[PDB]
């Protein structure tokens, strides 16, 4: 029933993701000196520090908005990878499975709490 519970649930999930070795390439923006053509392929860079900062600033209204930004991290990895067998893309696939496994109840609980609020 708690309409606000998603925020701490997302903070905790972000903490687990930061602790995970698979999040290393995604903890800060992609290095434009290392990948000089990055912005010719990727329109909207996104990373987990930006997600965490947006959440802490009180700039997400729902866990759906947070989930859209996290999914953008993974779609940017899929778009920039030169191959399906690349190291960073392989890490993003595992991290995405972990994120999706944990975010499902956060989204369901929030949507259920909002429906209860409007019963
Ligand atoms: C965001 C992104 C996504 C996929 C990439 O695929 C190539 C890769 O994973 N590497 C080749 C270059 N090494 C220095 C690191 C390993 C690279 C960057």
């Amino acid at each position: 029933y708690d309409i606000q519970a998603w925020k701490k649930q997302c903070e905790e999930l972000l903490n687990l993701i930061f602790q995970c070795e698979d999040s290393e390439p995604f903890r800060q923006p992609v290095d434009l000196l290392e990948y000089p053509d990055y912005r010719d392929i990727i329109d909207t860079p996104m990373d987990f520090a930006t997600v965490r900062e947006t959440l802490e600033a009180g700039n997400y209204e729902s866990p759906m908005e947070l989930c859209k930004d996290v999914r953008l991290i993974f779609s940017n990895s899929k778009a920039y990878t030169p191959s399906k067998r690349s190291r960073i893309y392989s890490m993003s696939l595992r991290l995405s499975a972990f994120f999706e496994e944990h975010i499902s109840s956060v989204l369901s609980d929030y949507k259920s709490a909002l429906r209860f609020h409007k019963r």
